[PDB]
């Protein structure tokens, strides 16, 4: 119940909420249905527009104008935004030539430079190139202050996620919100756009900016809008709320637009129907410039132009039906259109399973615009598994297409040229971004961020201590010409045990025999150096990697790589090595194609043994260090140590063969070398952290020795790709992935060919950040190099897309 009967005299956009029954009077009370009887009167007018005119100059004030060009209306802070151009001879902002903005300008009694957040829907990043003819208010913006040229959204590429994210610096598995629609089980509730259960408190998790600021003493406007308030009035609120007196005034605003999303779902992202809403969203940019011109603020805030997602051309002709794959359709709920979720229909139907649900939708068709997935194994840089809210079984669906149950569903519930929500490295998707202000660069270019990094950003920019978040704060200190946030590196905790020479041969039993009793103070003195660490300074760059847990490891050194070889795992954590542009690959001799080596370093009880492989069916080897690469005959000997073998199922094997013998040496090709840090991971609750010790669910049959869900590789270069990989001076340049460690190539439709066409593909999937692979081990990498912190923070940040231009 609501007591509508109260009034909105003087309260129209409130800033504290009022509960029930008690009329509301703020910008949600629509949304609601609880706005005050009076509340569209006094408002939301209407009269006379939003423009001043030549005839409306000096007006007797009246009351009921939807904006005003009376004399006192600047006193009164409720000007038409165009009031001075019209009336005072003044130009529209746009017409300014900027100015660098050295220093913040702000009226007195302003405690810091306000926040306005102008988030716009649907806005693809190459609009900001194809449109700016028609969008000049924001190609100025975008030229004089920082500008990215796009930015990089969460998946699922949809509305709320990214919004939420944005608000948060989460990803969208940790706060909750996994989708425009979802099924909690727990609470056994459904969210939707349509009604009133998205307005409940639980769906919505971490810490949004506006809870953050508040709670440390800072006003926020309220971010959201109900649809039905024009965009003319959420920009003469918010230049209200910027003249209320200081102790009442907030310090960070949201505006925000439908479109051009709306528009593009109609009429797919370039549609010529597409340069009328550009326009508008360009008129509102320039009401609000010329509004914080009047005010005097234009050269105190920092204004945020974001967009949470892009838009791609999809049609309902391009769609796959699950029942042109499945005998039960009826027994399942899917969440349809630009990905799918399935759960079983009902859960009191026991010959529902997900193995025969997954195996039925799997390279079924030639051309199949979709594939499906455990959650587990979807592509770890998408961070979309833990959460109960995301069901098991997904499709990842190609961009340009849907998946629905059946045919009815697309014709009885074309009706659009666009939709979004496609994996989040698509060209199409990306969105954008663009900061000006005091606190922000002049003229200043900065290459494509994920939108997870902006919540640290928004908070240094009000001076506000971020909630803990997926952000790395640091890694966009260069948006910043002050505020910056110096971050220290983290302690490591566990320092390696360096073991020299401990045990004899015969002390092992292992089951493993080499071929490598083929028997000299020249070249043992040199080998011994070798072990001690003296070629250390070629394969390991950057320092060795921090190891940011209770541990207990060894470092082990070689002629060609380096380890750290945890006891506790029984394999390395990591393996470095450095691959010269001039490096030759070699094959695994045959003498050599079983040989596995104790290492005398290490004890029986702390290595791995050959009878555990040789017993299980299922489990194969390969090796971190590739055999491959060995640098002379007499060096190959290393690369089959114990210490350098891990758990590798045959089909696995394909890929990372293929990865070490050809990809390794044309990457050194054609990066001018490359220095390369490998290792396993262990993610079974598929959390995105690495797995404690308790948390193994596989182990090599018969023995400790666990099975790694992922294999990760860290490539990395010079810049200036002139200077080899060693002998860098300046900035990094790096690729990473996250392989799954699977027992099939289930995912590759192509798998039966040969590897030269399908593993590359597989690896470009499956990209990763560095940061992605700190989570996952809990290693600190790059620990000592030439650069700056901040520098290293962004380079950890840097995902590597194989998207064109
Ligand atoms: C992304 O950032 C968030 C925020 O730091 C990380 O989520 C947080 O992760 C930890 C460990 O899973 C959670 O700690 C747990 O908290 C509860 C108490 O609420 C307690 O029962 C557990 O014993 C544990 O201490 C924390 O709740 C969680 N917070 C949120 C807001 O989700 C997340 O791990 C980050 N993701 C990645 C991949 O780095
Ligand atoms: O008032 C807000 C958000 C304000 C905000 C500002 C800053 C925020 O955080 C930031 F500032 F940090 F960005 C967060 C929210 N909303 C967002 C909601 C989207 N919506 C749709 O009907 C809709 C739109 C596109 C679609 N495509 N497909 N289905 C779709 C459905 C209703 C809108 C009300
Ligand atoms: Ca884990
Ligand atoms: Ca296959
Ligand atoms: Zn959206
Ligand atoms: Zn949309």
């Amino acid at each position: 119940w609501t007591a509508t009967s109260g009034s909105c005299k003087g309260r129209c956009f409130e800033l504290q909420e009022v509960g029930p029954p008690d009329c509301r009077c703020d910008n949600l009370c629509k949304s609601y249905s609880s706005c005050c009887h009076d509340f569209d009167e006094l408002c939301l007018k209407t009269a006379r527009g939003w423009e001043c005119t030549k005839d409306r100059c000096g007006e007797v004030r009246n009351e009921e104008n939807a904006c005003h060009c009376s004399e006192d209306c600047l006193s009164r802070g409720d000007c038409c935004t165009n009031y001075q151009v019209v009336c005072k001879g003044e130009s529209h902002w746009v017409d300014d030539d900027c100015e660098e903005i050295k220093v913040p300008e702000c009226p007195a009694g302003f405690v810091r430079p306000p926040l306005i957040i102008f988030s716009v829907d649907g806005f693809r990043a190459s609009y900001m190139k194809k449109g700016s003819k028609v969008m000049p208010n924001i190609e100025k913006l975008r030229s004089c202050g920082t500008h990215a040229p796009y930015m990089r959204p969460v998946y699922p590429t949809k509305t709320f996620p990214n919004l939420y994210t944005l608000a948060t610096g989460l990803y969208p598995e940790s706060h909750g919100i996994v989708g425009n629609s979802m099924y909690d089980p727990v609470f056994d509730a459904s969210f939707h756009l349509r009604g009133r259960e998205k307005f409940n408190h639980r769906w919505w998790g971490g810490q949004p900016l506006w809870i953050t600021a508040t709670k440390q003493g800072v006003r926020a406007g309220t971010f959201f809008w109900s649809v039905s308030i024009p965009h003319e009035r959420r920009i003469l609120t918010i230049l209200q709320w910027l003249s209320l007196p200081d102790n009442e005034r907030p310090s960070v605003y949201a505006f925000y637009s439908e479109q051009p999303d709306f528009s593009g779902h109609k009429y797919g992202p370039f549609g010529p129907e597409m340069t009328n809403p550009l326009r508008e969203i360009d008129k509102t940019v320039g009401q609000l410039m010329d509004g914080l011109k009047q005010l005097r603020l234009h050269r105190c805030v920092n204004v945020i132009f974001v967009g949470d997602h892009g838009m791609e051309d999809v049609t309902c002709d391009r769609t796959e039906f699950l029942s042109n794959y499945l005998t039960n359709v009826d027994d399942i709920t899917l969440v349809p259109g630009t990905l799918g979720r399935i759960r079983a229909k009902s859960i009191n139907n026991s010959k529902y399973d997900p193995k025969t649900i997954i195996a039925a939708l799997t390279c079924k068709k030639p051309d199949q615009h979709f594939k499906p997935y455990m959650k587990q194994h979807l592509p770890k840089r998408l961070h979309y598994a833990n959460n109960r809210r995301i069901e098991d079984i997904h499709l990842l669906v190609d961009r340009r297409w849907h998946v629905a149950r059946k045919p009815l569903d697309v014709y009885k519930k074309c009706f659009f040229q666009g939709d979004h929500g496609f994996d989040n490295k698509v060209n199409s998707m990306q969105t954008v971004f663009v900061g000006y202000g005091p606190t922000f660069k002049y003229r200043t270019k900065v290459p494509p961020f994920e939108n997870i990094e902006l919540y640290n950003v928004m908070c240094d920019l009000l001076g506000l201590k971020p909630a803990p978040n997926n952000g790395t704060h640091g890694s966009l200190n260069h948006l910043l010409r002050t505020n910056t946030f110096r971050p220290t590196m983290p302690d490591e905790v566990s320092r390696p045990n360096y073991p020299g020479i401990m045990y004899l041969q015969s002390e092992f039993d292992l089951g493993c025999t080499c071929d490598d009793k083929v028997e000299n103070k020249l070249e043992e003195l040199n080998k011994r150096l070798h072990t001690k660490g003296s070629t250390k300074e070629r394969h390991l760059l950057y320092g060795r990697p921090a190891v940011l847990y209770r541990t207990s490891y060894d470092i082990l050194y070689h002629t060609d790589f380096e380890s750290g070889y945890s006891e506790i795992f029984l394999m390395p954590l990591w393996t470095s090595y450095t691959i010269s542009k001039q490096a030759e690959v070699s094959s695994i001799p045959e003498h050599l194609t079983n040989c596995v080596r104790p290492d005398v370093r290490v004890s029986p009880g702390f290595s791995q043994n050959c009878l555990a492989y040789k017993n299980d069916k299922q489990m194969s080897y390969g090796f971190l260090f590739p055999p491959y690469l060995s640098s002379s005959p007499e060096a190959k000997y290393d690369a089959f140590l114990v210490t350098n073998m891990v758990p590798m199922y045959p089909a696995f094997k394909r890929v990372w063969a293929y990865f070490q013998r050809v990809l390794v040496k044309k990457y050194a090709s054609e990066r001018n070398g490359v220095n390369v840090i490998s290792g396993p991971i262990f993610d079974y609750n598929y959390d995105g952290l690495r797995d404690t010790e308790d948390e193994i669910k596989q182990y090599v049959e018969g023995s400790s020795i666990p099975v790694p869900t992922h294999y990760y590789s860290i490539i990395t270069s010079c810049l200036d790709f002139t200077q080899p990989a060693d002998k860098c001076d300046g900035p990094l340049s790096v690729s990473s992935f996250i392989l799954p460690h699977r027992p099939d190539n289930d995912e590759s439709c192509n798998s039966s060919e040969d590897e030269s066409k399908w593993v590359e593909e597989l690896m470009k999937m499956h990209t990763a950040r560095v940061r992605d692979i700190e989570h996952l081990t809990g290693l600190d990498f790059y620990r000592k190099t030439s650069r700056s912190y901040s520098e290293i923070l962004t380079l950890k940040t840097y995902l590597h897309t194989y998207e064109s231009e």
